[PDB]
């Protein structure tokens, strides 16, 4: 059998000539039976004595944590990542400091819209999360199988969220929800046409690339700050499943993903993604045709290419899921010292949104978690007590600031940079932005003509259970971004209806 | 298109004529604008002050709740219990009161081992959970499809549902820990054969039986105690998928059972079970063969015949599938004066383990929530603040009993019925009972040749996975049930190997 | 005795002359015996089918919930606030609609530092937060007893929290941590003559002012905007407790509060409260001679007089203390159309703090608690499923915004109002702001001779405990105040050395 | 000053020489400056990018967990316990096994009324609890100050609290509520003569007497079992504050006994307990004149004298009073081989209520929590995934039992007692056990007549406030102990009215 089945045997051959521990309580009291329950004789009533039972059960009831609200369904993998070229000119990050420095790092993979339990093999955005244990604290990349998203305002998302998740009443996927969204928000026929090309359903996460998708800042030693994309792309080449593959592996197996990588990092195939950066001056971002903080466009290659970094290795798998995989936490807001957040929206609603979703999940102390935890830095501040907290709680040191009692102080190099901007404080409207132009560009340059088709009976695969209104919608949508785009569709709708 | 397809068009079908509501925070609060944030400029950082923003986020960041640690994927309905029989001679409950009574029903269909976002049409057993709203409190009869459990010692359920669960390594179904458990635990012999016969995976939930599977004790007016199986058969016939059809339906339709249900309700085809019962008395009881109390035998029909009380019929589809199905609890120590336990151990263990889950799931005052309130009952009681309080909690009245200011008084014609049990307070071995001879039994006298072969080639297909030593050791258990029964799986297990 | 007394016997009264209530379980079920427990026998170990106690006693178990982390002893009551003069012309509030409107508020009292069960009458802050139940949903004013803070910052806002508390090591009260704080914080001398003068300890909650201390916007219907400060003074007067009476009462009654609004509401003596505002034009506020958004600094009477709005009347006790008055929540947050937040900082700080802080103490749905709930306005949103939802979850109404079925619409009209802020976005330092100008206008203005020395020997009776370099640089900063304020602390503590 | 004082200066000259650690995230990001926000210039809104500003801040909104339902107001201290005696005629516990064995403790003094902030010198019980880390996991000794207590029925326990906590409506102490339950519940009035007695109010936690109060059962390696009570009686000699000492005291110093304890350890004088028990044979618990088990009587010490086993000393103060003592739970239900529950209701009641609070106020890992853990032994079972849990999850380790991979074992020489028990299984009444031959004996043999006058005038000072009913029915159960106990308190009584 594969590594994967063997889990169990091989537990038992890596811990054979040894007797079995002794069955204890939580509390460590030795069990002295755990295959019947105390009666009152034979056939009689259980005892509130039977304290082993209680316990055992009271447990059992209190297994289950809240799954991530997106991201649910997930695959976990250690390893480090290995800096190849010198960026220290545009970064000051010590995971940046020098060439061959390796900084351990915990990845994981998800389906967006899938609950745990889903099935792997379907068309939705694969989750890429990489946790970087830098020497100066956590770094969360966090990032997609895309380099660019839906919507560009972040007020949208629990919006987008819903509309792609279980309709409130029947409990259903509603195709109506999905399109009626997607027609009224223009902004997302980019990455919907990604969706719906061969890249929706990749063959595995080892065959997918992976993107930062926001513009984020980079800062020197000097002082001088630019603008930046990470690009992690695939070692192994992309590799894609059909429609009717995905569709046999969803009722064959269901967790395909989770069994690749465990057998992948078993067998000794260690996958690897190569570390690419764009560079943007903030000259060249004033002059740049769109908005370059706009996470539905992307920096074409020709006027910004791919500056090589590092790479990243899987090497380990999780020893225990729950513990490794389920409880880990990537927060955006989690960047070391060089590494900044730009004006982009989007970035600017996840720097709150995650660990406020992690206190609740969680809890108060989920960066106590071992897996959460910047192990290798050093940890101290003047933020105590909360529940479950499995620290000193920094014993007696003063918990106020500033005091005159050589308390932890603030470090003065560790500034973020200052920045002028103009225009009033209001809401402003970024859904009449351009919509069409780089997805005409990637419709009619990057996919040849088989590609096209395909992408064309994907959507109006999906399209044709929606009402005929939002059907016309979607048509409007994709004639305004190119009409053979549109045609095909409408021509495969009217087939299909 | 189907009634489950056309929710939102209802929704607004029935909205139409009246203007849109005014969109609020949580506060009341009218929202200005809802698709843009608050930036300092066009392309500037999101402001604190943003509150619509924060608010929104903080709430979506909170939505999940655990799921049921099992039980999870599950579907909702409502209706109403009628009595068309009198058993006033066997219990003086409310609900048996008079023929004609409507007691007004909350039913959750399940699958055991599922996940939320898991296929429904699967080899499992199937959860049915009927919540009657009596005028003496609330009944909670958590049946399933079949009559009888795996184990007969509930001490041993988390190690039953951990094997059933996913690997805590991989992530991934473990058929070498199913059937080590399975093979070292004979007792689920029984519910192994009706699990892999036709009636493990039934066409949907208005297609499949429904048990009580516990004896439970029925009190008359008199004070006279009898023993009691409920049994809730479907008006609809027993029906099944084929494992080709059910294989094709989990790629389909993950969510069959859910549509099926809410596609019938809607369309005016409401389902009925017929509510039946067995009664055995204290002499019966001490001269019966077996262990009446073991949840692994049946009551044969021949000695013990079904009586009619009443049906179920389910008329009303949930609202809000999270507020009224998500949220639902059933506790089986609900149960009104008419009703009490018997000394099954596995019932005795469920009188613990579901109210201390429900704390953790739902919450303290998770019997605040409207579908898990006694709402035909008036509760008056000596219970206190708790988080998420949403009564009076009771207003002024004394918190303490006894008291001398006229505070809730407890009703002395409520009190249990006494009984004398004779042997030690100690733990009594169950595993070495009888295993084989009702399954004998249901083997050769229920099941015809060719049903004998599919549920051969069902197990020989799951179990076919397994360890050698495994399939050996399950087909010895299997051997020692009848010897046609272990020849077929082991020649089927050969030709698989 | 005094009607806090006779609660009991008053609520046996007014239900005389009914027979008492069933006792029942949670879940409706009528209890037999709440006085015994089920045994094996008159001297038996307990049963686990005693399904009374088990409930009785796991509702027990979870009755605490968090207390606040500051303002945790605290005093609730109900009543109404009635408009008296017109102010349309600076808000378009509903609230402030017409002369003679009657909105219901919920108001309650506390001591910052105090925990639950401390002493009443002590030195210290007295919060007065007022949630006005308008049409446009809640208002929350949460005030306090000062116009002015210690800090002007909101980082510091859990340092001063820290140093205000226990020792984290002994769990003792340490002046040497509040005193190296203010010493250290020079920008509180201002609210530490506020503290230790004389209205430190007010007579109860009915003889203290009540002031919303930041700068708010108010926005008229034309769209004009201008700057305000909320006064609320007593009616009832100023009255204010000896150092040794307050020592008597701490031990005497440390209910002081409590049982003087308590009782002064049920003998029919209703305290009053005329609300006033400031108004600053945003020429003003630019030609002001100190920062006009300082929470440190406030606005002379003869520059700014105070101009009459309406009165706070408070009529109704509360009827279940840990339902009204433990689980209130304000959220600073909750501002209806007409009135916005300011550019003060810790006002910004505030608007996250509260929202995030009743999440984790109350519960994600904590605005589904009937005094939380905003009853005379009707809440329609995107905002679905979390823990502990006791409405219809907004039923079957479409969850995602923009939609095509006619679900909640934003209202344009409730636009927050724009405003150009010049400079850079970084972080700003106020620390050396004037510190002393108004401190000393209050010592040598308001203060007479006898009330300068009381307030000398307050602040030496508090300081003599800390350490000899800390009173140094605490006198320093009340020499730099004002030479006879410094010398006469200094003469007191060195007698007291 | 004394040492509680002088923590801070402490701490830093113990971490003089060395520099101020670099101030952090939780995440271990440095901070650049943490006493400013970033704004949109001077006087501008805050940034949602001000990461450190909302980390902060968040952390301190959940700082609060709930306080213990009872014995909220504690003080904590660590030693160890040291065998002087052979018992091991009696019990086979690892704790008892050789004299000269030293076995860490943790131990909380506490309260039994008072919430977190309350005055420790009041007349209340006090909680004397011991943790002991046995090689056989940990062992609570959870003991009061007093031999006995006021019920004797589980049932009423969260009655008996919540009359001596505050009134539901008004949120005062009510001795109408107190002296209603005591005059309802005469079996209270041994533990209530004992309260009201100089011994109600100690001098600190070190001049205390400790009982476990229960008669436990203590097995031998023979298999024999016997009945025992613990006793820990003071070192330092029983020593008690007068009313009027502990009235100043209150207002003074209302955490006396935690500066008290602190002090004591800090310069060296530490406090210790002699450890004695008494045994009971099964007939001479068959032949005893009350019930053995009845929990408000004693055994005599003529017929059942002290049985020295060794002492308790405590040596070291907590470094984190929040890690070490608000986050201690101490489970009766935790007892090693050699100890076991004795058919007191009390404890049986007792085994089911700590463990349940306990998940609830600290988690369901709080057992994970340091102070909890059994860290001198091995946790090995079947028990896995919760909310924050903060092990390996025992790595990838079979999680079902019976297994064929070498999991954990049952231990079968750690198995319970067993014992026939007579008698139906229902409830029986203990109401009208006796109640006075104890109280008198205590009354007229150990009290001397000045002592029996300072008791007679702290139980009229207190029952004055109540109404005249309860007077009459509480001086008649005071009359029936002994004509001249109700005959004074009666003629005090009229004084007072
Ligand atoms: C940066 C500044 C501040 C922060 C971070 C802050 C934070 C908090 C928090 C977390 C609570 C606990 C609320 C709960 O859990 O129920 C609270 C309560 C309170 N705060 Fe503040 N606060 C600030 C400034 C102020 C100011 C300036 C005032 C008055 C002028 C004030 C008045 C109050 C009052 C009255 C309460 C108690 C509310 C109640 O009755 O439940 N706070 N604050």
């Amino acid at each position: 059998r594969d590594p994967a089945s063997d889990q169990m045997q091989h537990w038992k051959e890596q811990r054979a000539a040894q007797k079995a521990d002794v069955l204890t309580t939580g509390a460590g009291n030795p069990v002295g039976d755990k295959l019947n329950v105390i009666t009152v004789g034979p056939r009689g009533p259980l005892l509130v004595q039977d304290v082993v039972f209680t316990d055992e059960m009271a447990h059992f009831d209190r297994e289950r944590i809240p799954e991530r609200v997106v991201h649910a369904k997930g695959a976990g993998a250690f390893g480090y990542f290995e800096v190849t070229h010198d960026i220290t000119k545009y970064s000051k990050a010590k995971v940046f400091e020098h060439i061959g420095k390796k900084t351990p790092i915990a990845v994981r993979f998800s389906t967006v819209a899938g609950e745990s339990g889903s099935a792997d093999t379907v068309r939705d955005p694969r989750g890429f999360a990489v946790k970087f244990y830098t020497e100066d604290g956590n770094w969360d990349l966090v990032g997609n199988n895309t380099p660019i998203f839906f919507i560009r305002d972040p007020i949208l998302f629990p919006s987008f969220i819903h509309s792609q998740k279980r309709n409130p009443q029947t409990h259903l996927k509603d195709p109506d929800m999905v399109w009626d969204f997607w027609s009224l928000r223009p902004e997302s026929l980019h990455q919907v046409s990604f969706l719906f090309s061969d890249r929706g359903i990749p063959d595995g996460h080892r065959h997918m690339n992976g993107y930062g998708s926001h513009t984020f800042k980079l800062v020197n030693a000097n002082g001088e700050a630019v603008y930046c994309k990470f690009h992690y792309k695939t070692d192994q080449g992309i590799k894609n499943l059909s429609v009717e593959d995905a569709a046999r592996l969803s009722q064959e197996d269901p967790d395909y993903g989770i069994r690749d990588l465990f057998n992948a990092i078993a067998t000794g195939k260690y996958p690897s993604w190569t570390f690419y950066i764009q560079v943007m001056t903030f000259n060249q971002a004033e002059t740049f045709p769109f908005n370059p903080f706009d996470l539905t466009k992307v920096w074409p290659h020709k006027d910004y290419p791919l500056i090589p970094v590092g790479k990243l290795v899987l090497n380990r798998n999780p020893v225990n899921y729950f513990a490794e995989v389920e409880q880990i936490a990537f927060d955006p807001s989690n960047m070391p010292p060089g590494i900044e957040a730009s004006p982009d929206k989007m970035l600017q609603g996840r720097l709150f949104a995650y660990p406020d979703t992690h206190r609740h999940r969680l809890g108060p102390n989920y960066l106590h978690i071992p897996v959460n935890c910047p192990y290798r830095a050093r940890v101290a501040n003047y933020q105590r007590d909360g529940p479950m907290c499995m620290q000193d709680n920094q014993g007696g040191a003063p918990n106020y600031y500033p005091n005159s009692f050589g308390a932890p102080e603030q470090q003065p190099s560790a500034l973020e940079h200052s920045i002028q901007y103009s225009g009033e404080v209001r809401r402003f409207n970024t859904a009449n932005d351009d919509n069409v132009t780089q997805v005409r560009a990637f419709y009619v340059n990057v996919l040849n003509e088989e590609q096209r088709k395909r992408l064309c009976e994907n959507i109006a695969g999906h399209l044709k259970d929606a009402q005929i209104f939002i059907q016309k919608k979607a048509v409007k949508n994709f004639t305004e971004v190119h009409p053979d785009y549109g045609s095909h569709i409408q021509a495969l709708l009217d087939k299909y209806n």
